[PDB]
């Protein structure tokens, strides 16, 4: 059922693929390698989520098995995924004896503990007395390598596992764990976009009570933005701040905690997609699973319309691997060979597709110069091209002052071409489509707005009517200290200072209860290191000064700005050095360091300020201080909240 070592055996797989993956990055690649072990070899891949089973019976496995992990907080496995992480970080000695595995880990080198699920995990299983097979793989999210880091790591694997196997090789070939049987009439029984496949029809009374039942990204909870409105003063940028109401269903979050919204892609680009392929968005279709080890994508049957509209990551970089298992489709001979050269050369897809920024229909249409591929199965593209992703975004809003609504601020991605200068500017999904929402909600003439796509607000069946969307909440550490004395250190740079905006609110929210007769018993210095361009991006300028006052003595925001006319750059790592004493002392007293943002390279810049700090406060060498820190990210005084 759930035993591992008895799935395999009982379905007779010869080969065991298992990812441990957040946010389907590992699960993407993971199958494209299972995929490719069929594409070339025929072996009855098991591509299993190393959560779903349960890994007792690990040794019994009789196969070889390839594990794709990520990295996450200081070296942890991926959340739901621990079991795996404990059982494999506690097995003792040769427990693990029969083992033959090979691995890769995918990361990203601008955090501390670069791949360290991987690395902690290779280590373990090593002592565990299991067989590492190639080398092991380390993906880079950081440098922007992760693809061709993969396929490097492939090729030597596909090699390795080749001899260890005694495999001979074939052409390459698709073969479709499913049976694709297209349908006819359109059932209620059958998804229109259901997000789960509970929100079917034939499935809660639309005008029902309070919804129950856990909400997460196996069942999200469709819930209604009730407020709106845009947060930079900017012309070319833009920013949303969205309040959803969750009341309607028992979803108790806490300050600090993170919201998953599922997003459907634009309009302009599902369309561009069913296009170059020529297919018709309504056939309707299903999926049967040819064993108990494959699992359905998606809520099925369902219309090709929805599926590439709510359930497939249509844009997005192309993978390199994607032109390779393409050849068998190409459209005519000239692009077959040139789909192959591609395929084959690092640099020369980089320049004809990677740095062009196409997405995989731009991709392809730019190959075949319009030439429409007719000949790419659906069930193809359902196992090609990657499932779509909740997105997560910290939750800016107070579980005290607001316990039923969750405020988002999310900035919007939405920059130009640098390369083709009349080509389309390159968007995020989730945050156009909340603008897209918020505009509309506003009544916003989105005509005159410089919008860049455009949404189904409706949804599945006017699913997402009244301004919904799916969405769950996803339990984090980002806590503020439990004595409300302690001190408190943010780093928040832009987008980044929304776990501080629910941090205060909360922390305003209680100095406000205790007014209210209790006797306020005391508060921490609290300071807060914004900052931002400048004073059109400046989030919530407006709201600080009321909560530096509710707060008393006791706030203190330091703000810094980077493009400020005529002015030398500076970041909120820049301010610390400056603000060095006071944060030395505040740090001397027990304060906690929260450093929550984008990080291209803000953790670790904002770490080294820490350490130079510490270094120079305590008058010790860089190194000890470097330790210092560790020791606290290790206690907990140290949380970072980056991505
Ligand atoms: C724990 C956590 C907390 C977060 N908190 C916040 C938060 O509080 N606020 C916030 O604003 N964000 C936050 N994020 C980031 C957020 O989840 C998303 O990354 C962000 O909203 C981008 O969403 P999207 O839907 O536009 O992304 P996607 O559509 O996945 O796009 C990502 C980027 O790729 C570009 N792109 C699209 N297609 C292509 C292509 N073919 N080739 C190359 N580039 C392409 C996009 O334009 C965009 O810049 C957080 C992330 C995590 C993991
Ligand atoms: N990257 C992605 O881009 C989007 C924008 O996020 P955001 O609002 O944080 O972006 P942002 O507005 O560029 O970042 C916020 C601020 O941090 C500055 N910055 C850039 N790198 C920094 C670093 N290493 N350390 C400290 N500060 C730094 C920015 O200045 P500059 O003007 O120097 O960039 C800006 O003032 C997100 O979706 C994110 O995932
Ligand atoms: C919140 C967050 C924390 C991360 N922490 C680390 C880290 O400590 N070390 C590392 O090498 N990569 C880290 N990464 C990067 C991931 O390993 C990398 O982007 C990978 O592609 C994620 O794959 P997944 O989406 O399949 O989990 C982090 C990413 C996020 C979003």
């Amino acid at each position: 059922n759930r035993d591992i070592a008895q799935v395999v055996t009982e379905n007779n797989k010869n080969y065991l693929v298992l990812y441990a993956s957040q946010t389907g990055t590992a699960e993407d690649y993971a199958k494209k390698f299972s995929k490719e072990l069929v594409a070339k070899f025929n072996l009855n891949v098991m591509c299993a989520d190393v959560e779903n089973y349960d890994f007792e019976s690990l040794n019994d496995v009789p196969v070889i098995v390839s594990i794709f992990i990520s990295t996450y907080g200081e070296g942890d496995f991926p959340d739901g995924a621990v079991n795996f992480e404990d059982f494999i970080c506690n097995a003792e000695a040769g427990a693990l004896s029969n083992l033959r595995y090979n691995m890769f880990g995918l990361g990203n080198s601008t955090y501390e503990f670069f791949n360290g699920a991987a690395k902690k995990a290779e280590k373990h299983l090593s002592a565990a007395g299991a067989i590492r097979l190639g080398k092991l793989g380390e993906a880079d999210d950081g440098a922007g390598t992760t693809d061709e880091d993969y396929m490097a790591w492939k090729d030597s694997i596909l090699e390795v596992l080749k001899d260890e196997l005694h495999l001979d090789e074939q052409e390459a070939k698709f073969t479709s764990q499913f049976q694709y049987t297209v349908l006819n009439e359109i059932t209620d029984s059958m998804s229109l976009g259901e997000p789960s496949a509970h929100y079917l029809p034939s499935h809660n009374r639309n005008a029902d009570g309070i919804q129950l039942g856990p909400f997460d990204l196996s069942q999200p909870y469709i819930a209604p933005i009730v407020k709106s409105r845009e947060l930079f003063s900017s012309n070319d940028r833009n920013c949303i701040h969205s309040e959803f109401d969750l009341s309607g269903s028992n979803i108790k979050y806490s300050t600090g905690d993170h919201l998953a919204v599922w997003p459907s892609n634009p309009l302009e680009k599902v369309e561009q997609f069913l296009s170059i392929f020529n297919l018709d968005p309504e056939t309707i279709f299903d999926l049967k699973p040819l064993d108990p080890t494959v699992k359905v994508p998606f809520p099925t049957p369902t219309t090709i319309g929805a599926a590439i509209k709510h359930y497939l990551e249509i844009t997005g970089p192309v993978s390199r691997q994607l032109f390779s298992s393409l050849i068998q489709f190409a459209p005519n001979a000239d692009v077959k060979e040139k789909l192959t050269l591609l395929s084959k050369d690092k640099d020369q897809f980089a320049v004809e597709i990677t740095s062009k920024y196409f997405n995989i229909a731009d991709a392809l249409k730019y190959l075949s110069d319009g030439a429409k591929w007719d000949t790419v199965p659906m069930q193809f593209l359902v196992e090609s091209v990657p499932q779509m992703t909740p997105r997560y975004y910290s939750i800016s809003s107070s579980s005290l002052s607001e316990k039923q609504t969750v405020h988002v601020t999310s900035i919007v991605e939405n920059f130009p071409n640098p390369e083709l200068p009349d080509a389309p500017p390159v968007v995020g999904v989730t945050t156009n489509l909340l603008r897209n929402i918020q505009l509309a909600q506003n009544n916003v003439n989105i005509a005159e707005t410089n919008l860049p796509v455009h949404y189904d607000l409706n949804g599945p069946r006017k699913l997402f009517a009244n301004y919904k969307l799916p969405v769950h909440v996803r339990r984090s550490n980002f806590r503020l200290p439990s004595n409300p004395s302690t001190p408190v250190i943010m780093i928040g740079p832009g987008t980044g200072v929304a776990p501080f905006r629910g941090f205060i609110r909360e922390r305003v929210a209680f100095l406000e209860s205790q007014k209210k007769g209790g006797n306020n018993v005391s508060l921490g210095k609290h300071i807060l290191f914004y900052g931002s361009r400048n004073t059109d991006d400046f989030l919530y300028q407006d709201e600080w000064p009321e909560y530096a006052k509710k707060l008393d003595g006791s706030f203190e925001m330091v703000v810094a700005h980077s493009r400020l006319p005529n002015t030398k750059k500076v970041y909120v790592q820049d301010k610390l050095k400056d603000y060095e004493d006071q944060v030395f002392e505040m740090i001397n007293n027990g304060a906690f360091i929260y450093v929550c943002g984008d990080a291209k390279g803000m953790a670790k810049g904002v770490s080294t300020a820490l350490v130079g700090i510490l270094s120079r406060g305590k008058s010790i060498t860089t190194d000890e201080a470097t330790e210092l820190i560790k020791m606290l990210k290790t206690s907990g005084r140290y949380q970072e909240d980056v991505w």
